[PDB]
């Protein structure tokens, strides 16, 4: 029993981090067979990084100006190449505690763990999920840039999150492993802003089942609606929209309570119409978006053979 | 930027979790130099678990029954022991992987990360406060027992918590590495109760002050308070009593903020009674307990020298 939002054990990655300096600017980077990758402002001065050129900047930097370091163990620069916004040093000597690994490109609503780092070494890890407005809730300080998120399937780690930088409402933006942002976001010191949050509705949904599954109920009716008609209530409420792909992933949950996805939408939509006129789902007043429909099946009691 | 429960990273504890198994049940161990530390419930049947003998069950045990897996390495058992409600196995190798580690008993209050574990295989980490009863609110399925409870300390493991049951409530309770329960439980599948969950006063305290670094001071009032009427106000809401020791332990975040602690109780009273009214605190819109005065302010923000 109980529901905490977990991450995946970090120690796959904590082996793959190391820290990387270019002059008097650090950051972080990940250690992949015998590259290294690291958010391109690593090359900028403080001052560079208003409007950088970063093209123009690299230009000037060889590979004696990046000193990477795994622990006490210098690793020699012999490449360098700019892929979007991550920079991979090809240095001499392939990490050996590299991991089975892929690099994904995730979805808004999904989730992923955070192991932030500073200097290159492993501080503290933590479960996010990629907001629809493609920023994180993370926490994150200087030094952090570089820092990666990841799930782990078996022993494959998936990374899909490198981290960039802070917002000025303190939310947190990066890229993927290839260095494409998330989100309209870019890599310089600019006034830019996220767009309007919204709430996760089928991460809501899981939650209503997983509520349902704990005997929580009294917010099921008898209602039928059609999903463009429910979404259209939810775009009012700022909920996102729930796709076909959505509806795909609440199948299990539906399978085990016997609640059709449609019918736990017509649900909600009382919810968001009427409130909960202080009722409590799972014991708090506030509906959940952060655990996902796996998470709910993962976490969730379950039956007793006697 | 950014305040997020997060937990230290668990690689250095990974790398010592194996599987245990006695007859057909099995639940994980701690493998640390060449002993092996695992719950002592291990050597009951499903029946067993009702009122056990221990040392009776103990007597019809030997080596050979324990079988130890560290991923596709089988550990061979040539020793044991029991030690309160944990066995010793000692095994024929020693753990390459054993870090820096102490084990100590930590206080309610206190905070610590934990490695939820399944059939030897790390699945996920998640930060934890030992509760005022001795219980910890947790994620934990069957065979999660011997899943261990950590700080960490540069590269020093201090484990503090190894999982044993589910109380009928849904909370967690475990012993020590000495195997002593925290708080008044006992390892057998009976009616037993903890003591009413009080919040954590000091804690949140640390937190609202955490918030005022941060810029959060809505909550902030012209009021004071003396510490009866508070613990007036707090007994009501459950909240643990504020001694004047707990107000002497707050004492560096209140000349941190000019704030004084009895300025702190009064909006917390505030607080208590009104509710937040769709405001938040550093991202929360609960009142956060699980945060030590020590850990709270290494997540907020800093000055920038400009
Ligand atoms: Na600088």
């Amino acid at each position: 029993s109980g529901f905490r939002k977990m991450a995946f054990p970090s120690g796959k990655v904590e082996g793959c981090m190391v820290q990387v300096t270019c002059g008097t600017t650090t950051l972080n980077g990940l250690w992949l067979d015998d590259v290294v990758y690291c958010p391109r402002h690593v090359i900028c001065t403080s001052e560079d990084m208003l409007n950088p050129n970063y093209e123009d900047l690299l230009i000037r930097k060889s590979n004696h100006n990046f000193l990477v370091q795994a622990g006490n163990v210098q690793l020699r620069v012999i490449g360098h190449s700019m892929q979007n916004c991550v920079l991979k040093l090809k240095v001499d000597t392939a990490n050996p505690k590299t991991p089975k690994y892929k690099f994904v490109r995730i979805q808004p609503g999904q989730t992923f763990s955070v192991l932030a780092c500073y200097n290159g070494s492993p501080s503290g890890v933590y479960q996010c999920a990629m907001r629809p407005n493609f920023t994180i809730k993370g926490s994150f300080l200087n030094g952090s840039a570089g820092s990666v998120g990841f799930n782990i399937d078996y022993d494959c780690v998936s990374f899909c999150y490198m981290h960039h930088m802070e917002l000025p409402t303190g939310v947190h933006a990066g890229t993927d492993l290839e260095g494409n942002f998330y989100g309209p976001f870019v890599d310089r010191q600019t006034a830019q802003a996220a767009g309007t949050d919204t709430t996760i509705t089928v991460n809501v949904l899981a939650w209503l089942y997983a509520a349902v599954i704990n005997g929580d109920r009294w917010f099921l009716n008898r209602f039928t609606t059609t999903l463009n008609d429910f979404n259209l209530v939810a775009m009012k409420y700022n909920y996102e929209p729930l796709t076909q792909d959505h509806v795909d992933i609440l199948g299990p949950l539906s399978a085990q309570t016997g609640i059709a996805v449609l019918d736990m939408c017509a649900s909600l939509k009382e919810l968001l119409q009427n409130g909960m006129n202080g009722r409590t789902i799972l014991g708090s007043a506030l509906l959940e978006d952060e655990f996902t429909p796996f998470d709910v099946v993962r976490q969730c009691n379950v039956a007793t053979l006697q």
